[PDB]
């Protein structure tokens, strides 16, 4: 009974977790139509992920960001053979099952569309289509990774250009292992402690609001059913299962700001497990050149001959400085 | 002259009430002309809500958001069968007769339109037209209802085209009902008594400007001939019933910057009775094909399959982050 | 001379306060020109305040606003036989004398001109014309009072369109009063005591650029020969007479950003003797149609559907929200 | 030893005082070439003061305001009979000794001159020319008469167009003066200590350069000679002699913003011994009118039904507001 | 060796400190270029000051003010037969050796440059060629002078057009010294100690950096080879001249802002040796007649009557006010 | 890694060494073409460096400032017989080890370029490429040294043509290292402790994120293996040798604003082993002409003659003040 249902839970995580790892080792590009879905197939990328805009773009408009048209996530589907994801505003459930039931081989919840939910984010295990999250830290990471998430990567600052705040997360998480990693199992669950947190802001919120102070009741479904305690539980149990692994159980991507091929081989070189690219390649001067060059980065990224090769003719990346990124997208927890 | 007051205002209450069934598991979409209502009837809307602007244009005209004229009012009356609503000012008490005396099924107190009174909402139970009213958390509902909403929706952040806010009223109102659900009736009480509150704020400004402390006293009478000590007992009695019901003892609706259909079907999906749009719908590029979809949404919420197919042919949108909403429209209280 | 003189001057206070019962019922409209003060009189106005601009675009002329040209003030009193009132600055006793020696039949002491004296309002008894006075709370309204005005209204946010400060006035006022009347006569000295409170500004300035402590010293004149034990007294009897009384002693109306019928009639409901508008007729689309309507319905506020059919035809200008009003007029204390 | 100095010296000062009283009733006028001068005495005006630009001139100009052109004051002096007064810039002493061997009249040292020196004003005693200073309360009035001024007015806000400060300066200073009748002779001294204190100015800036604590040194020379015990002794002394006189030992005039007659007028039934107009009557629509208009009003101010007639026929530009006066040209201490 | 280095440290600095002599009494005048060099002349100036710009358009154009160009400081030695100083800005010692090389008769390390050295001024004592140097105060002129400058003047604030600062600065410097005349030795010690506070500033710095307490350590080498303590026995030494003297050891003139005849009278009248003045002439409309009209203002500044006609042709000139200078340049210490 | 390791890494580190005194002397300068790498060789530049856009340009253009595209490296290798050194982005390690591909003579790791990593610097001792870095104090110099840096230069404020911030951070370092010279071997290792903190930074953002306290623990490896304790050590035996050799173990170039000669001069006066020059010759009017006279300053900088005669023509730079740099892009740590 109790039994069964931990078994399927972890037989159908084993396998949404299996199909992250055929995208390992590659890129995925983000794309916004039927040519650049073409491109991006013909570059190499080992799949696409087709939005409305790419995020340099999602920041010069303004208003709200919100998932692809099905129109146009259907023609992307048409496109090109290799994986099609596809973004869904964060905590937005319906978007997500529409994007499942459209057929996308992976949903990306993701920070640099609006918000959809200020609570929660959308709760993956009930899903049929595997998901992939954000995280700029380790607590991030494995909230993301309890509800459900068959895979992470970096939140980075998307459209920017800058891979400074890719590079900040990956070195966050990593030391956060390296922390785990020589602690005791006591210690450990404290962290746990800490992890699970941000969970309870609803609670507080409706405790201030009916005049209550801001306490964790130990009986207290926070979210989806769970308790406070019951959460921390489990995400103890998944650091635990880190601290063996000396890394993050699903497949860990980098993403945001990536803009020239030394870029992404920087992400490869720090023990990323592949790299995520939208604005870097199509706000480039010549995209299916940058497309390649990034490309064949990620695959010789430990061989600095072939790098330098690789990065012979393009013209861009273009811009966005730490001064006035004016929407600063690294936020879901 | 009898226990006629007491047992005939409740007669009178359920009626009311029962008003609200009618429009339940539908959308009611705001008008602004007699094309609008015509296009809003045929796409099968429940119901009209008939203003001068749509929220998204209420914002940016800036000035001062009154009840529409009534010419434009009647107009609408007239081009369409199904229940037309209008909106009025907060606390504007002659707005509201005159919107009744016209003959609308239903007049919405709305945070949206300039509000009238900084202290009080209109006393609804004096009215025989119905009111729905807006909520941003349970407190907000429960003291709506005491002053005689027959209906209650989420507020919001109208003309946003964000759904966040409303799933954040309706996180908030839910959360603090499952919590009422956990609780004795003496904490109850308790929570009675800090819903209560805002009452005391004329009270206490005037106790301020008159140089004494700002302290409720006991035979004191704050709002409509009651004391303070008397709405809390009304109220906590309303809490009762919630904790019994478990949901609001009103049709309760989602509103609010619901631009797709995957927005309605979200708001459905979370246990809301029924859905109101304004701007998401008129502010589209083919307003007729939104409107449609969105009803169907709302008929389908729970048929992914269905909720894709529905949502292929619109072109639609708003502006409206996060930062420089500029105007942040959730306060009534 | 000494008892004939007195009883003339106590008689005349109650003369003063018997002309404002003259135009109690009715609607007083801002009037700019002789052909503004025809409209006004047709439409049934009881009387027209002259001034050199309506509020609104005092509002956006900026630069000092002062009593009206005399040449106009004339003018409008030779274009009509209802009751000519016309505004000066506070404090302003030259511009009143100037008024009362044209013989407009009332002076408003008023707050939308910009303030002769930082300190004191003029000394109203002194003069044989009658003052009407702006009032936010009881305290202001007492203290007008006790400096001679024979007759009060609120102050509104003048120009603006906005009922909402108007409102705020008017209860402020009447919770005020139902306070009083729950007080023990002792308490009642209190408030009295802190309503004279702002007569010693102009003495503490002087204490501090003296570098003495800012005291109150019981045997010194503050203001027209009182000393403040004097003014709390006289206040304190007021405020009894208001106890007894259960309103103000004088004509009691409400003004200030009256925009539409419904406004006007709200205001009545609520108790108000009768409405001044300025901006709200002369800024709106169909000037005597706003002018009637806003009269008929003053004479008809308790009545829903004649409310309803009285607002069937105009198109009135509004602007001025909470956000940038720019100028605040509420302040003269 | 010293004996017939004293004579000398009261002498000379009774002399200056003298002058000041030939102008004493009237008004006396800015002007800034021959054709203003001509206005001005042509309609009554009983002496002229030259300046460069008028104040609100002064105001929009920005920059340094500095002493009129030898030239445009010389050409004054020919262009009427009546007395020609100049501006100079506040502790400008070469400014004014060119001023006086010029020949003029009276000597202005104006707070709307850009200041020349940050810490002390003119020690007019020296001069043969009598003084006319500003003041915003007692304590300036006193210093500056100290300093040898024959004659003080009210600062206001000059070219503002705005009576308010005027009328505040002239309060303060009254109320001031009421307050030392009621004092005794040693209360009255501790008053004149705190009036002494500004000339502290310059010595504690220096301490505090050269790392000491700032206190007043008995023997030690602050300015002009005096020791600060020596200033406060003849400020006393001041103090009295105006506790006995009830006013101020000098000619006291209003200044600043006066725009129209009735503000003439008011200042006049304030008490004042005459009033200095600038920008009132240079930037009006009619000048020369204006110019007679407010003389008539000076002579005629307790005569309502004379002020009335008097202002039948002028229009005035009048900019500026409490907010945004972008400068506040009262401050000289 | 001991005893000769002293006759020649006296010798040397007895040589430069004469120099200055010679300028004495009259008036030193910036130039850019061989006419205004000539014009100067012509007009009576005793020196010019070579620069790239006057400082009110230094103001003007931003960025970084540095030495005149070499060729433009040879066109101006050439264009005139006076003294020809130059200006390089502070600390920057390879400007001053190139401009003693180029041979100029006087360096200026001027505050209206842009500093080279935020923490030291140039020692000027292993110069040939003689310093002048601005001072907004004792300790500053001091300092300045124990570093080796010949000639003092004031910061004033430069390229205002106002007075305002150089006379806050001469007053500050002279009270300061009537001060110090008032002191017992040992209090002058003291005075000393806080006036060589300043050369501290950079060992505290690199203090904080190596997290070190910020002392004063006793045998530590502040400045050019000197202890803390070295450098307040040598201020000292300097500050008892002073005391004896009653004035500064060197020529000390008046600088900045001087715009008029007027303006060069006060100064002298206030006990200056002389007057600077770059901006009030070239920036004036008439520029010989100014340069003359000043110059002539400085040789007759005790006598009213003729600045009185000497300032009879010219206009303005120049401007800034109190508010937005924008870069005050009083600043070097 | 136990005796040899020390003898080893003597041995590759000296060589790099090596290689940085070759350029000793001489002027280094920023290039972005074929053309100005031409030039800057036949001016007498000892070596160019590479880079996409010269510093000013840099803060104009604003965006991501990253490594020079390939081709134009190549391009200038090509142009030129001198060595090549080539700019990468702080952290960038991809960059730097394409940069050392593609044979460049020198990687600059520079703060000028937009920063790739926000916690630790390229760990230089892995790479056959010698690197030069900025350092604004000595703690950084000795972290950049240990992190294998075999050349340091002064980040000065690049691109303002302002050399202040070069001479502060040059006064800073010596400065620091004389207080190093007057120090116990003790209090030494306490600066060698503060030195080594910013080290601390991603663990403790780590801790913070994981609820734990910011405690450095004696075991934990911080950077590339190393212990907060081990880094202690090795930056305590740099500070010893820098003791010992009073300057630092490596080339010390000035970097940083330098406009013209005289700049150059001054850098080499203050002891610098010579020069940095982007903005200031190629935004220069006459580049070549003011690349010659740089090269010319730093080989005659003690001989003013020299110095003034090699000013005669050129004229430029115009950059920034202190007031709006924009970007003070002095940090990296
Ligand atoms: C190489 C460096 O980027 C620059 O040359 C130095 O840091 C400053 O360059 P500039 O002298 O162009 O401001
Ligand atoms: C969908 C995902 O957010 C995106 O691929 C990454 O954040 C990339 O951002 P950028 O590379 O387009 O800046
Ligand atoms: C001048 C008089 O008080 C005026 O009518 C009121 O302020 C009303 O103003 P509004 O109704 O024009 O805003």
């Amino acid at each position: 009974m109790d039994k069964l249902k931990i078994i399927m839970e972890k037989g159908t995580e084993r396998l949404k977790r299996g199909f992250a790892k055929m995208v390992k080792g590659g890129v995925i590009m983000d794309v916004t139509n039927a040519e650049q879905a073409r491109i991006a197939e013909e570059a190499g990328a080992v799949a696409v992920m087709a939005l409305h805009k790419v995020p340099a773009d999602i920041r010069k408009a303004g208003g709200v960001a919100r998932m692809a048209p099905v129109e146009k996530i259907q023609e992307i589907m048409d496109a090109v053979t290799i994986p099609v994801m596809a973004k869904c505003r964060i905590g937005h459930e319906a978007e997500a099952r529409i994007l499942e039931a459209l057929g996308v081989d992976m949903i990306d919840e993701s920070e640099v569309l609006t918000p959809a939910d200020p609570f929660f984010h959308i709760y993956k295990k009930k899903f049929t289509a595997p998901f992939v999250c954000g995280a700029r830290n380790l607590g991030e990471a494995v909230r993301r990774i309890w509800e459900g998430a068959a895979m992470i990567r970096t939140k980075g600052e998307a459209g920017t250009g800058n891979i400074i705040e890719a590079v900040r997360h990956v070195r966050l998480v990593n030391e956060n292992i390296r922390l785990i990693q020589r602690m005791t199992d006591e210690e450990i669950y404290g962290v746990a402690e800490k992890f699970a947190e941000p969970y309870l802001r609803l609670a507080f919120s409706v405790k201030e609001i009916s005049g209550l102070p801001k306490r964790v009741l130990e009986n207290e479904p926070i979210y989806e059913g769970f308790t406070y305690r019951e959460i921390v539980e489990d995400i103890y149990k998944i650091l635990l299962e880190i601290k063996k692994l000396g890394r993050l159980p699903v497949v860990n991507f980098a993403a945001g700001g990536v803009a020239t091929p030394a870029d992404a081989a920087l992400m490869m070189a720090m023990g990323m497990d592949g790299v995520f690219v939208g604005s870097g390649i199509f706000k480039s001067s010549n995209p299916p050149k940058m497309a390649r060059a990034i490309v064949e980065a990620v695959n010789h990224w430990d061989e600095p001959d072939v790098l330098a090769e690789i990065s012979r003719e393009i013209g861009e990346p273009m811009r966005g400085q730490a001064i006035e990124e004016l929407q600063v997208r690294m936020e879901e927890r």
